[PDB]
């Protein structure tokens, strides 16, 4: 499924996102256009073995059990498939886990790239939340 600007907005507003840790919903909807343009099914292979999986790419050799990752370890305790799912619930609360884990919203190399310092709040015009 392919999310609407917004509508995404919405949806990880509902899952507690906006302001989690310090980072508004705007630095969220960012990350997501860049990770993977709003689309749940995006997959990325990676040249480690690992693969990333969902709306937020989170990656299979430490957050997710994809079967096919040498030496990983699943620290959100679920299927990789899961994160491609058109309700996003699973990828939220394992970005919960990962944004906390000591590297905050850096964790997301898109983010890092195309949504740090900048002014975040655009990604959320014109919406009603």
């Amino acid at each position: 499924k392919v999310f609407g600007r917004c509508e995404l907005a919405a949806a990880m507003k509902r899952h507690g996102l906006d302001n989690y840790r310090g980072y508004s919903l705007g630095n969220w909807v960012c990350a997501a256009k860049f990770e993977s343009n709003f689309n749940t099914q995006a997959t990325n292979r990676n040249t480690d073995g690992s693969t990333d999986y969902g709306i937020l790419q989170i990656n299979s050799r430490w957050w997710c059990n994809d079967g096919r990752t040498p030496g990983s370890r699943n620290l959100c305790n679920i299927p990789c498939s899961a994160l491609l799912s058109s309700d996003i619930t699973a990828s939220v609360n394992c970005a919960k886990k990962i944004v906390s884990d000591g590297n905050g919203m850096n964790a997301w190399v898109a983010w890092r790239n195309r949504c740090k310092g900048t002014d975040v709040q655009a990604w959320i015009r014109g919406c009603r939340l």
